[PDB]
């Protein structure tokens, strides 16, 4: 039966507004699981031009505390996107023993972008890399910011699309804003 | 908790063999391997019975997933599973080679083919039964239907040596590539 260990990962870069749309979604995102060393366990990373781990998988063995946790999260900023960094950190140092990670335990990971990453030329292998440690991923691509600003979104869509695992209909989430991000909770959560 | 021995079919009609070290690679980097957890230790037979490596001879998941991706395949035309799972309870699950008094004993046979020795199984089974040996079995049709040979006498003879309920422990798997696609649920069962 069920057992999981899941890291989000999330692009903190400014163009991201509001963040509380994005601490919304981690609450009602978080809220609906069963939090604990014998259950789920959630970590976060957030990244933008370096990567910060906001709290380990065992750091907090209730739901009660993840949600606290969760709403204290700040956004970091940063110039560069460096998606490849943060997924690669998190599969690296968030995903290891020494911070929580279950050995048998099946590994979730979950990517809240809002634009292409600086250092997309490693998203090739780093992805590689988790799916070969069978890191499931869901991708979530918020166009908010690039329509605002009237940038095209195709090469954006397809790179987040790129990070999904397979199939891709089923792990990727195009959300139009951040307002939106709350949206997709339910069908997220029902798919983990 | 649990003292598992694998024993593995070695002969050269599975095909190909990276099929099965896969499988013992998922299957295994899922467990907690140590002295005060999980033991596993594997033998493999053909015509002959070799014992890769015995149930104490690692004491962390990752020392067995190294050793197990490093386990060639030795061929053999003649399928002494009766010999290869006899060996493995007079052998493998003994003190000498790390089995641990009082735990639970689990074996995990995978062959593709009816054996040789099948005259002697019916014995071999119950003194497995004798000693609470609890047996999954894994039958794979691979070789079988490639060559075009009918698979019900195949199948009835893998399916007695598992413990029953068969349901519980036996595992039909069409051919070798399709291995892999039962490690979650065979390693939900042990
Ligand atoms: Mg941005
Ligand atoms: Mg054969």
């Amino acid at each position: 039966s069920t057992q999981l260990d899941i890291v989000i990962v999330l692009d903190g870069s400014n163009s991201i507004y509001p963040w509380d749309s994005v601490t919304a979604f981690l609450n009602d995102l978080l809220e609906r699981m069963d939090i604990g060393p014998k259950q789920t366990q959630v970590g976060i990373v957030q990244y933008g031009e370096n990567v910060t781990h906001e709290f380990n998988l065992n750091k907090y063995s209730s739901t009660e505390e993840v949600l606290v946790a969760a709403k204290k999260i700040v956004q970091r900023g940063g110039r560069q996107t460096m998606t490849a960094l943060g997924t690669d950190t998190a599969r690296k140092e968030a995903f290891t023993e020494a911070r929580g990670a279950r050995r048998g335990v099946k590994k979730v990971m979950v990517i809240v972008t809002d634009g292409e990453s600086h250092d997309n030329h490693r998203l090739k292998k780093v992805i590689q890399d988790c799916e070969d440690e069978n890191i499931q991923r869901f991708s979530i691509a918020i166009l908010g910011s690039y329509n605002r600003g009237n940038l095209s979104t195709e090469k954006f869509v397809e790179e987040i699309k790129s990070i999904a695992s397979e199939p891709t209909e089923k792990h990727f989430f195009n959300v139009s804003d951040e307002i939106a991000l709350v949206t997709i909770v339910k069908t997220l959560g029902e798919r983990i």
